């Protein structure tokens, strides 16, 4: 229990962050040119959010290789002095940090 209760803590966490507005919500491939092409796994914080509420994660670590493939993603797609790639370094950051403060 005490392993999914702090997921729940860094979710919303994450999902609170001054930096987390470029992972709310899925990317739009339509908007986002070259997305659907270049990221075959794409990953966000609500999608974590729906499947977490459904307490579709079996363990902490399946929450956090989705953590993960958010910033991942992010480097993968958004340069790194990118306003996108920024935000998603700060995030990358912000999570590493509060997962090891408890594992
Ligand atoms: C994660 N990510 C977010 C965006 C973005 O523009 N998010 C704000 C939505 N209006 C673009 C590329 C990308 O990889």
């Amino acid at each position: 229990h005490s392993d999914l209760t702090f997921c729940e803590i860094i979710l919303m966490e994450m999902e609170s962050h001054d930096a987390a507005w470029p992972f709310l919500e899925p990317v739009n491939p339509r908007l986002v040119s070259g997305y659907r092409r270049i990221i075959k796994n794409p990953m966000d914080f609500s999608t974590m959010r729906e499947r977490l509420l459904r307490g579709g994660y079996t363990s902490s670590e399946e929450f956090a290789a989705d953590a993960l493939l958010v910033f991942d993603n992010c480097q993968t797609f958004n340069e790194d002095d990118s306003e996108v790639g920024k935000a998603g370094h700060i995030m990358r950051r912000f999570f590493e940090s509060r997962w090891e403060e408890f594992y």
